[PDB]
């Protein structure tokens, strides 16, 4: 059983929690908690390999700088996830993705973006504006809502096969 951290770094109004609990315990909340830093692990059989994944979900405070360098240098995995129903979260990835490259010292990541709310209607952001920026990033985009759970396994599933080409 190998270890895989993954650590779940959005913006606010994304639902991060929405993702990740229903991941855990399958249970989707509606309510919106202010988030510190919550421990989360997870037993999944990633295409037969079944391992831990240590999850973190941290805040969304611009606040907290100084604890941002620590948790980004430990962390395998970066889950980028914002909402699309807000154009203003597209932006701020980049300086996200900007950041990581500094903690991370390398220019070759295993990362995806992933954008929750795709069920909403009031969906101001469409598919092609992510997918021809992840293009030329060379990325996979992943579309999956956390409220009626379409391919969420799939979506960790890929990831950890990204980190372990990168692995070996
Ligand atoms: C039970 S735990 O070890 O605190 C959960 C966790 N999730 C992580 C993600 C990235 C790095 C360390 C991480 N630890």
């Amino acid at each position: 059983m190998t270890e895989y951290k993954l650590v779940v770094v959005g913006a606010v109004g994304v639902g991060k929690s929405a993702l990740t609990i229903q991941l855990i315990q399958n249970h989707f909340v509606d309510e919106y908690d202010p988030t510190i830093e919550d421990s989360y692990r997870k037993q999944v059989v990633i295409d037969g390999e079944t391992c831990l994944l240590d999850i973190l979900d941290t805040a969304g405070q611009e606040e907290y700088s100084a604890m941002r360098d620590q948790y980004m240098r430990t962390g395998e995995g970066f889950l980028c996830v914002f909402a699309i129903n807000n154009t203003k979260s597209f932006e701020d990835i980049h300086h996200y993705r900007e950041q990581i490259k500094r903690v991370k010292d390398s220019e070759d990541v295993p990362m995806v973006l992933v954008g929750n709310k795709s069920d909403l209607p009031s969906r101001t952001v469409d598919t092609k504006q992510a997918q021809d920026l992840a293009r030329s990033y060379g990325i996979p985009f992943i579309e999956t809502s956390a409220k009626t759970r379409q391919g969420v396994d799939d979506a960790f599933y890929t990831l950890v096969r990204e980190i372990r080409k990168h692995k070996e």
